[PDB]
Formats: C-alpha cells, sequence, structure tokens
C-alpha cells in the first residue's frame, strides 16, 4: 500500500537525518567498492550503518549512536567483540608464529574437537568459509557417485557459488540443481522419482538460515533420508547455521544422520572459517596418501588463528552445555517475543530453533519461501528502522542471532521495543 | 627422464632418514589421522613418509617438534610475505582486537583497504574481497558467466587456480562444473586453433601470468598478446589470474607486461597473512554488484569484510610491501635466481631454476620450460632427493621444489640455499 510505502519514506529520511557520517563514509566507499559493498547482506536502503568499534554485545556506528547487537555476525558472532578467551587464543597464535607453512598441532586439535562434537562426523577437513565447505561436499558427492544431479530448496543458502534464496542465482556455480519447496513431501518425492536416478546429493538446511530461520519438519528430512539412502544420492546436511543449536548440531537433535555435514561461522571462535565431515568411506577419499585421492590445497585452511581461536571456542567457551544453556534461553526468549505478539493481536510472529529467529509479518504457518516471501515485506524494513531507534540492532530482513554474551538488559529492552513498535505503529497493524 | 631403481633407493633411504631424525612428527601424524583424512586439512602439505610438525617460528626461521632448525625458503606458498612474526602485522592485529570482531557490519577499514587495493593494481578500478583465492577465481567466473550468458571457459593444463579449479593434472573429478577447455599453456598456434572453435561461446579465457603450483612457468609475450586480442574479438572477459604473480612488481604482471585484463583476482600476501582473496577489474563490470542495481549481481560472505584482514591487508599494502620493496625483493629475487642457474651452468648439471622476482622452482631438465608437459617431463625423483637434502641442510622449500622469498630472507639465508645447491650436485654427482 501507499500508506505503508510512505511510513518507508519517512523511516528512511529519519535514519539518514540520524546518521550523515555513516552517509559521507558510503559516497567514499562507492569509489573503491561497488556500490561502496564486498559483502551484499550488509547493503540496505537508504545506506549501511558504518560501525566504528564494539565491546562485549555492544557497538557504536560511526555517528556516535550506541546499539546492543542481536545480529552476531550472522551467527558467526557467538562470542561478542572482545571475548577474553578467544582474544588470548589470538595472542597464543602470534607467539607460536604467523603463515607458518607447515602440519601444526592446533589443526589435529580442532580437528579432534570438532569430530568429538558432531555424531556424523567420523573426519573432517577445515575450509576457509561455508561457501567452500559447501562447494566440496558437492565436488565430494559428485566425484564419489559419477553423477550430475543436485536436489536442493527453493530459500535454500549455501554460500556465494550456491545461493537459491531467490531461486536459480545467475551466479551459481554451474551444478546441474534442481530446486523443491522446502518442507513439502509430495512434491519432493515426485522429483525425487523424476532424477533420483541421476542425482548425486541432497543439499538441505535443517532450519532455513538466511530464508527466514524455517525449521525443518520431521517428515520432510526423513523422506530426504530415506530417499538419498534408496536412490545413492549422498545427503548433505549444510549445519553452517543450525551446528549450534547443540553440542552435536541439529543431527543429534534429530536422530537423523546425513552422509556429509558442512560448517560454519563461530566455530573458528569468530576467525575465517568452515569445514566439511562425514563418514569415514567417503571422507578418506581425500587421504592425500591414498590411490585416486581427491585434491584439497586452500592456502588458510589450516590457518594458525583458525585453528587456535577455534579449538578454543569449542573446548572453553561454547561447551556442549553452553549450547543447551544458550538454545533454551533462545527458546524462551523467542516464545516470550510471541507471547507479545499474541497478547497484543499483532500479525507477526517470530519463526525459528535455540538462539535463531526472524520476524515474519503474518500469523499464517512459516513452512516454505513462498510463505517467507507472502508475509509483508514493508512492516518487515519499518521494524528494522524502530530496532534501530530503540538502540537495537539485527538484520535488515528482521533475523537475529543470540551471542553468549546477550544479557538480560539487552532481552528485556528487545522485547519492550516490540511493544513499542507494536503500539506505535498500531495504525499500520490493522 | 624416466624413473630408475638407483634414484628409487637414493628415495627410500632419504625417508628412511627423515623418519629417523623425527620420531615426534611420526607420533603426531598418527594422532592426526584420526580426525582428518589421512591427518591431512591441505592435500599440499602432505608428503611421504609423513609431514614436518613446527613448534613455533620467528622472522625467516622455524623449528619443528624433533628440535630442528630450517630458514623458511617457502613462506607459506607465496602468502608468507612478511616472515613469521612481523611487528607491523602484529600491531595491526592489535589494532583490529581493540576495534572489535566480528562488528556484523560495514566498517571503514574495508573501504581503506578496498582503496589501496585499487591504488596498487593498475587494471582494477573497483574491487570485492572474499576469503580465499578460490572463491576469487569462482566469483571472477561467475562474473563472466553471468554477463555474457555464455559457458564455455578456456584455461589452461597446469594451471591452478584454487580447490574447485584444479588443472594441475588436467581435468580433477572435483572440479566445479563449468564447461571448461583445457589448452597448452605457451601454445600460440594450438591455443589459436582452440578460441577458433570454442571463441564464440566463450565467457572467458583464465590464465596466471605465470603457472604458480604448476611449476613456476613464466608466460611468454606473444601467448598473452593472444589471449588479450582474442578475448576483445570474441567479447571473452580476459580473466588474470594474480593470486601468486601480483607480488611480482608494484601493479603485478600486468604492470611489468603492461597487458590489461577485464578481471584480475587475488590472494595469498596482500590481506597480511590472513584469510585472503579477492576480485576486482574494469568498473563497467565490477558495478554488476553493486547492491542498489535491479538484478544486481549476489556476493555475501561471512567473514569477507572481517577486521583482521581488512586491518592487516591495509598495512601489507600501505607501510610494508610498497610498490618499492616490490620492485626491491623482485630484483633481489632476480639476482638469487641467476645466481642459482650459474652454480647449476659452472657445475654442468641437469637442472635449472625458473621463475620471476621473488618465485622460482626447481626442475631436473636441460630443455625450456615453457608449459606443464615440459614440467612434467623434468627428473621427479631427483626433485624427491632435492627435497630432503635441502631439510637436512636446514632449508625448508616446497616438496614440488618452490621457494617464494620473503621480506626477511637475507644474506645469510640465500648464501646457505646456494651453498645447499652446490652440496647437492656434488653429493648427488652419480644420479645426474
Ligand atoms: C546455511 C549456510 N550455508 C552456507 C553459508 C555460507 O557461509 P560463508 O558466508 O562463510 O561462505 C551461510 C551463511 N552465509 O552468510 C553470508 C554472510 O554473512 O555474508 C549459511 O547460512
Ligand atoms: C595461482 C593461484 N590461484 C588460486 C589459488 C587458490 O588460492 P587459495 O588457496 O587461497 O584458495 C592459488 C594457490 N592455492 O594455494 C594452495 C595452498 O597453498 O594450499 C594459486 O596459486
Amino acid at each position: 500500500t501507499a500508506e505503508k510505502a510512505q511510513a518507508i519514506a519517512a523511516a528512511r529520511n529519519t535514519f539518514a537525518r540520524d546518521n550523515p557520517v555513516s552517509a559521507g563514509h558510503h559516497e567514499r566507499a562507492r569509489r573503491s567498492m561497488p556500490g561502496g559493498n564486498t559483502r551484499s547482506i550488509l547493503f540496505h536502503r537508504p545506506f549501511p550503518l558504518v560501525i566504528a568499534q564494539g565491546t562485549g554485545s555492544r557497538f557504536q556506528d560511526v555517528d556516535g549512536h550506541a546499539y546492543v547487537n542481536f545480529l552476531g555476525e550472522y551467527t558467526a558472532g557467538l562470542f561478542g567483540h572482545s571475548h577474553p578467551v578467544i582474544r588470548a587464543a589470538v595472542e597464543r597464535a602470534l607467539a607460536v608464529g604467523l603463515n607458518l607453512s607447515t602440519q601444526t598441532e592446533n589443526e589435529a586439535l580442532f580437528a579432534e574437537a570438532v569430530c568429538d562434537r558432531f555424531p556424523s562426523i567420523d573426519l573432517v577437513r577445515f575450509t576457509n568459509s561455508g561457501t567452500e565447505a559447501n562447494l566440496m561436499a558437492l565436488a565430494t558427492a559428485t566425484a564419489i557417485t559419477g553423477r550430475k544431479t543436485v536436489l536442493a530448496f527453493d530459500g535454500g543458502y549455501h554460500g556465494g557459488l550456491l545461493n537459491f534464496a531467490s531461486g536459480h542465482a545467475p551466479t551459481n556455480a554451474p551444478y546441474h540443481v534442481v530446486l523443491g519447496v522446502y518442507n513439502d513431501v509430495e512434491g519432493t518425492a515426485d522429483l525425487l522419482k523424476r532424477h533420483g536416478h541421476d542425482c548425486a546429493a541432497i543439499l538441505v538446511e535443517p532450519m532455513l538460515g538466511a530464508g527466514g530461520c524455517v525449521p525443518a519438519e520431521r517428515a520432510f528430512l526423513d523422506l530426504l533420508r530415506a530417499e538419498a539412502s534408496r536412490c545413492g544420492a549422498l545427503l548433505i546436511f549444510d549445519e553452517v547455521m543450525t551446528s549450534r543449536l547443540s553440542g552435536g548440531g541439529a543431527q543429534e537433535m534429530l536422530g537423523i544422520s546425513a552422509d556429509l555435514t558442512t560448517l560454519g561461522k563461530y566455530i573458528g571462535g569468530g576467525m575465517s572459517f568452515g569445514a566439511f565431515g562425514g563418514r569415514r568411506d567417503l571422507m578418506e577419499r581425500f587421504d592425500p596418501a591414498r590411490d585416486g585421492a581427491f585434491a584439497h590445497a586452500g592456502t588458510f585452511n589450516n590457518n594458525i588463528l583458525t585453528m587456535s581461536a577455534g579449538h578454543a571456542a569449542l573446548t572453553q567457551i561454547y561447551t556442549r552445555q553452553a549450547a543447551s544453556d544458550l538454545s533454551a534461553s533462545g527458546d524462551r526468549f523467542r516464545a516470550n517475543l510471541n507471547r507479545i505478539a499474541v497478547e497484543n493481536q499483532a500479525p507477526l510472529q517470530f519463526t525459528g530453533l535455540g538462539s535463531l529467529g526472524t520476524i515474519h509479518f503474518s500469523r499464517a504457518p512459516i513452512r516454505s519461501a513462498g510463505d517467507v516471501r507472502a508475509a509483508d515485506q514493508q512492516l518487515k524494513e519499518l521494524f528494522f528502522f524502530h530496532m534501530l531507534r530503540k538502540g537495537i540492532y539485527l538484520a535488515p530482513r528482521g533475523m537475529y542471532a543470540l551471542s553468549l554474551e546477550i544479557a538480560d538488559a539487552g532481552r528485556d529492552a528487545f522485547a519492550e521495543a516490540l511493544a513499542d513498535f507494536i503500539g506505535e505503529q498500531r495504525a499500520l497493524l490493522m
């Protein structure tokens, strides 16, 4: 509607008036990077906030405004901006030496911690991102099976070269990808009958992350596990986001085992990180001593900062117990946010699991990419600008990912700001 | 050359001595195998019987877990330009920690780093950062195919563009399934034929100005002129993979050559030894990523703008490895390589070092090294024996015989390398 469009025009202008120093930064950034941007998700209109500095769960922008960071680096930033244990791991790495050009002890210790944590990961390899992890998992599936077809899901996001958030992106690596509808048992069974013979892999998030914190239904994942086994395709669970949900990620909570699992985000302690692991027999194809071994180099794969900060992250900070506690805290938080919507007759909900959640302006079921897209997009943008005015930073698309540094005062301020949105924007919520 | 029983027995003895010299590294390997395939997470680090595990490093030197010291002539496969403990890198890390980690937003540091990259590289008008050279090359291919609507990519046998674009031994079954045609590196007539056949459907020509992993094999002028002309004529994007070669002068191989690519990929040392890659090039091509554009190309990536890379990278380009420092290091490397080849020639040894500036690789052949075929024809057994010999002399270089001079390599190290080469030639005269 026109009414909402005008509300957004007003909110954008208010943001621009609040943030003229960020505005100047944007005009300069446009000289060296396309649209002043090097990570597409950071861009929003009229321009993005530039931040100056942060400590713990808080940061300040270049205009001086302070915020609680509920975004947490799209789930990588589990430790806040200045964790002393992470800092210590960085100091220990610098003492060991940088760019050591050789095999290290720390990479093996980190690997042991990873294999110990995740119940379907017998052996693991590190990459430099979730994008690389997923690409290597597809390389594995395709090379082993000799097949070309990959089943993935509309709304699915698996990195820079495997972006299905708005269907097929023209920039995707040219794997022969067939897209199903997330959570659609009937349609997906049909696609598997059609393509099962030629399917190298099923690639799926146990909860759409970038696609809107949409949990996978049990019946959907059971279909995928059964059919992958029947047709000889590798089931790949992309847990780059979902691994945080318990000590052993979504697979532990589900009792469903993927053939390969990809990891990313928080696991390297906030340093560059990705990983792919899985069944021993599949991963041994990368043993470089073995006959016709697959090649997987990568300059920074075993870099000392990631290996050292990650080992600290898993063993000292985000233990199995910390994962259970944060996820339970996240469940209570999301229920409280939904109670606020319910008690105020608000046409919104928050979907997700554990410490992950996203607002959707609909009271209908949010089960697939279609549902997320059909929910009100103008109200979502308005909500972002409102939260900023309340000193709460979350994703433009309405996602939060609670760090370990988020405390009672932070959660309370978020919940109060949500109530304020509902009251202040009542006219637009009818 | 062909394998012989004589050389095999020499190699088996060198491996046995290495195993005996390094029992702690051997135990590490056995443990590592329990959690990573063959105890490995980066294929290039593995060699038989097992790799050395190092304990610590300072400057240009390091020590392994059995207590041996070496000077590091490998330099992290060209990423380790600053040594193991550069004070300016360390200061950049400290500044980064003080700003804040994982800040979840844009910072100024990324714009300042992007400006330093654009200042530095003469054909890069706009740039985007990735987390590796592998990602940089994939995004450059993504850009070319999406802009052109075409499927075919011309690359070269012996070429290496990252984990999903490995042509070092021809087509790898793990490669991302771009429709890649492989040419012979430096083959003008053969490549002209391929471009005649495929040119109309060519999204991109992807080429290193010098084969890196493929053997430090310089591209010849006539070869690159052909690629530049035919890319323009066909409407293909010429992509120069300068992940390794960018170091060779202030403005990489493109400044040396006076040839401009449509896109250039970057990696290795530019992020100050932190995770890093980048792709950039012509303004009109890179603007397709402006997120304010309708139909903007998407390119997220959790760590693309991470504070450690942004901060150490800006320091690397503006404070440490300036354009003059690049010229100076390349001149130092050119004199080094010439000295090594002089030592070969004077002893009438069947070996040469190929490369440019501070990068070089030994090849056990008297033939011109111009393509992957030439590299593969050279004696591979002697290359293995060379590796173990150099280790015994306290010199660490790649198993495949590559050195990449860091800023921390001084006269003593270069002298020791040259002396160790002479000792190899003398001690292994029978097999040469
Ligand atoms: C499920 C999933 N798989 C894979 C990925 C890809 O991981 P990475 O961005 O480390 O390549 C991501 C997240 N990518 O986030 C982009 C950003 O924050 O800029 C992801 O959420
Ligand atoms: C010319 C070129 N392009 C691209 C690449 C790929 O760059 P990256 O390893 O950062 O993905 C590399 C080197 N990759 O080195 C492997 C390793 O040291 O483990 C490269 O040399």
